């Protein structure tokens, strides 16, 4: 039964704070006057940095783990993914779908994330992958709360039935509607299924997240529908617009006038560093765009912009362990938001943004919150990001859900040396 956190850093704080719990929620946060030795019933943050849990805003636990299965996706681009899923998808089973989301689940939890929220493909008479996940949310509760948005992988109108399962998967209690509209076969198909999704949120009173235009087309400018049904219906907090890759190659002119539009509107924006610098570009020779949505924009404008992973070992990407300071890591550099007061406060883009996104009310290092917190064996953000650290523990409810044992490095000069990077 832990009663205390002691010794902690908080970002943008000064010296040592001491985190006091009661009930699973966090009683006080008291300045202390110097290192405080260990007790009964305390947690050490031997002076690591506390913050909120980290969240993953957007991820396909429907497809992870299936990278070359049964084929590779050879040219690394959005379009032959989806050819690659199809063949796949043909060969999901109900256990299958759940070994694998918990296999990344597990990762996540390894890596301090306590909140996810996971794309599940409905462009599937049976539902398959959708009515699996609906089990492993209730499984996994007590260590990560799971959002489930139904996306339409194949399309609302372009897919046959596609608009009643996108229904019937909010029916069956999908958090969140999805969409594709770059993806429908016509650009009127794309604006008509965004009206559909946001009738849909509004009938199941549901959170939206459209894929949205997820392509190196400077005429794919769905983002602006998406903005306007926000502000028509008040509902910009519950609406999150991925991707946006398109954004990176609009002229600046129109981007001007959008941008008034998604501030007023209030809607979220997800990036997905690692995902899109491995598949945007994939149609230019030399010179090759970057592909990002105009994160370092949005942030000079107060709009609410976040990083997602996307994709785990999967037909979209190859690679990762399911970790938000790589992906941080990644989106600083892409994104060339280098400066060091940018780099310290990147954190918040896989923390305090993403917890808006995710609509979440009970999030943040305060009095009278769920006592959810990790602790970085680090001095601040700069720091953590640039060692790319562990999490040394996670804490939900007041329990300590995980826990790191950092790795320890010695050099042998003319005497044994630690290494910490330092
Ligand atoms: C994925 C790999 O690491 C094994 O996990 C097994 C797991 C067992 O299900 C537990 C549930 C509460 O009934 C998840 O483990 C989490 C427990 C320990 O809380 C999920 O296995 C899915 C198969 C059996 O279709
Ligand atoms: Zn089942
Ligand atoms: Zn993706
Ligand atoms: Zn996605």
């Amino acid at each position: 039964a832990l009663q205390t956190i002691i010794n902690a850093r908080l970002p943008g704080e000064e010296g040592l704070w001491q985190i006091h719990l009661q009930d699973g929620k966090i009683s006080a946060i008291d300045a202390q006057s110097g290192v405080m030795p260990i007790t009964e019933n305390s947690l050490d943050a031997e002076q690591g940095l506390v913050i909120p849990p980290f969240v993953e805003p957007h991820i396909h636990l429907d497809t992870t783990q299936t990278a070359g299965q049964p084929n590779w996706n050879q040219s690394g681009t959005l379009f032959e993914g989806i050819e690659r899923w199809a063949e796949r998808k043909a060969l999901l089973t109900h256990d299958d779908v759940k070994q694998r989301a918990w296999q990344t689940l597990k990762w996540q939890i390894a890596n301090g994330i306590q909140h996810v929220r996971t794309h599940v493909d409905v462009s599937d008479a049976t539902l398959t992958a959708l009515k699996a996940m609906l089990e492993v949310k209730q499984e996994v509760a007590p260590w990560i709360d799971l959002q489930i948005v139904a996306f339409p992988q194949e399309g609302i109108l372009s897919y046959p039935n596609g608009e009643a399962l996108l229904e019937e998967a909010l029916r069956l209690g999908a958090d969140v509607v999805g969409a594709i509209p770059h993806f429908e076969f016509t650009r009127e198909y794309g604006v008509e299924s965004l009206h559909k999704t946001f009738a849909l949120a509004q009938k199941y009173d549901r959170l939206i997240d459209v894929h949205c235009d997820e392509i190196d087309d400077e005429q794919s400018r769905f983002v602006e529908t998406v903005a306007a049904l926000a502000h028509h219906e008040g509902m910009g907090a519950r609406v999150t617009a991925s991707h946006t890759t398109a954004m990176h190659s609009y002229n600046g002119a129109y981007t001007s006038r959008l941008f008034r539009l998604l501030k007023m509107s209030g809607i979220n924006f997800v990036a997905n560093p690692l995902v899109n610098i491995h598949l945007q570009g994939r149609f230019d020779t030399y010179p090759k765009r970057r592909g990002i949505t105009r994160v370092k924009e949005m942030l000079e404008s107060g709009i609410n912009v976040c990083f997602g992973h996307d994709d785990v070992f999967d037909p979209w990407y190859p690679l990762g362990t399911a970790n938000m300071l790589q992906v941080l890591h990644m989106g600083l550099h892409v994104c060339q938001l280098m400066g060091y007061g940018q780099i310290n406060d990147g954190l918040n883009l896989i923390t305090h943004h993403s917890a808006r996104t995710l609509n979440l009310q009970d999030y943040g290092i305060a009095a009278g919150n769920s006592a959810n917190l990790i602790i970085l064996p680090a001095e601040n953000g700069f720091d953590a990001l640039r060692r790319q650290v562990p999490v040394r523990y996670s804490v939900r409810g007041g329990k300590v859900i995980a826990s790191t044992q950092p790795a320890q490095t010695t050099v042998y000069l003319e005497q044994p040396e630690a290494i910490d990077y330092k």
